[PDB]
């Protein structure tokens, strides 16, 4: 049945690339070293931050930022979404709650590919977030992305890359054990095919690398709360800031989430 | 090695029996009604409760004196009794003791609460959980009809375990299961993670060898079990901030130096 799991992270593989611009690949190249041509401009304090704002306060603002580009993220997680075999299949009601709880995780996932223990890729690359000036923004600004930073540094341990990735992010969306899921057998035998080509899949990715397989499962448990935490932070701005304004499509995915 | 790893398995089988005497297998049999053995005095409601309260031996995990507090603290007596044996059953893991003493304060530290409901799951069906030996029989509705916030401790505990139990894991099975739990290089504060991840993989190896033997009909049931790993860790951080609510509203200082973590 290898030929069958192979020739499915094979697909899984394709689509992410066609439902993903800026891929890990891509974002190392530019974190490395390839430079000349892909050399990112630092932010790291107010001074650098305006002599880049050529790619409200500025906390409110920088935070404006992140809302539109996971909006964006969204959609292309939902792209990604109707590739997954089976996936358009099941229940129309059932989809929308995969892709609500299955949003944020794949983010901060995702979101890794962009980080290093220094700071995080911005504008597609064109720009770099030092990790100290964002937590010097005022809170509880400041304390929004240092649990990811937290998160990129031990998930990136695992050095994957972008075919094992796409396995990875689909494992999430099939994810019978969300609130609400009407259908769940349906949506849990379509996972037992990926988390099935995914263990094959690092295996012969990562023959050297023992039980990553296991150890990568273990790393939804600090999404899980990553992700319970941030909507925490997002309940504080919501009193804090009542004039914040959120876009329709993450008001959505916020709307139990608490 | 395939002898090595079936090895550790029944190694860690035996091990297990030894720490508990209430095994899973034997714990199904009363549930099932499928023994020749005493039932159990099933606790429904107030009146059984003060009723089966002399055979549920109630009287001996409670200090000298309102229901609700006080079959809280009978599940702390019994938790801690729990942190024991699976302390002893630590010490049968290969290279365990061999690691430095901190780091097995601290898998054990934070592995204990996984690995409790773990085993609680043995004692529990759709309706209720087997108690005292399997003396008794508490049933779900009874405990989720306590005021609050007491209703709303066990409650979480039985999703998991009837989705937990769904995937028929036997003795055998939790035994290696329960390892991988405590060996976990994750937890905070560990000073040395190599040596604890190396043993890791080994009983990872060995569930896996051990779920494909004894559960061939079943599909990655080793990835589904890894999961179930998520799943605990929700349910041990939901606990703390059930426990904090107590702490907050609410006695004996020396009791509470005994149950000063559970
Ligand atoms: O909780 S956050 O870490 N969310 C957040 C949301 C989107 C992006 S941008 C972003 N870019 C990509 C690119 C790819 Cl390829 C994949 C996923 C993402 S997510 C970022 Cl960097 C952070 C956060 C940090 C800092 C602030 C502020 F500076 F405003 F305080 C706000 C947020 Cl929400
Ligand atoms: O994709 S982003 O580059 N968008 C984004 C949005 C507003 C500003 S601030 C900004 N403020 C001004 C003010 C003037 Cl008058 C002119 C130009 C600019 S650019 C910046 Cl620096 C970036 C981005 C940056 C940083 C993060 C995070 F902080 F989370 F890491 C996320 C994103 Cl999406
Ligand atoms: O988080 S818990 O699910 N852990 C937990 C720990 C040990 C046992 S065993 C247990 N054995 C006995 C025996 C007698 Cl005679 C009386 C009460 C109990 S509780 C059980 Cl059933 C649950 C829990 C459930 C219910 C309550 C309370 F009823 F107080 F609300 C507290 C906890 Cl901690």
């Amino acid at each position: 049945e290898s030929a069958d799991l192979r020739a499915l992270a094979k697909h899984l593989y394709d689509s992410y690339i066609k439902s993903f611009p800026l891929t890990k690949a891509k974002a190392r190249a530019i974190l490395t070293g390839k430079t000349t041509d892909k050399s990112p401009f630092v932010i790291y304090d107010m001074n650098s931050l305006m002599m880049g704002e050529d790619k409200k306060e500025v906390a409110i603002r920088i935070f404006q930022g992140c809302q539109f580009r996971s909006v964006e993220a969204v959609q292309e997680i939902t792209e990604y979404a109707k590739s997954i075999p089976g996936f358009v299949n099941l229940d129309l009601n059932d989809q929308v709650t995969l892709l609500k709880y299955g949003v944020h995780e794949i983010i901060y996932t995702m979101l890794a590919s962009l980080m290093n223990k220094d700071g995080v890729l911005i504008s597609e690359g064109q720009g770099f977030m030092t990790r100290e000036f964002l937590k010097s923004l005022r809170k509880p600004f400041g304390d929004f992305m240092e649990p990811k930073f937290e998160f990129a540094v031990k998930f990136n341990a695992l050095e994957l890359d972008d075919s094992d990735l796409a396995i990875f992010i689909a494992v999430i969306i099939l994810s019978g054990d969300r609130p609400g899921l009407l259908n769940v057998k349906p949506i849990e035998d379509i996972q037992d095919n990926l988390l099935q080509a995914l263990e094959l899949q690092l295996k012969l990715n990562h023959p050297e690398s023992s039980q990553l397989f296991a150890k990568l499962l273990q790393k939804m448990t600090d999404l899980r709360q990553i992700v319970t935490e941030h909507v925490q932070l997002l309940q504080v701005i919501k009193k804090t800031e009542t004039d914040m304004s959120l876009h329709p499509l993450l008001q959505e995915i916020y709307k139990d989430l608490y």
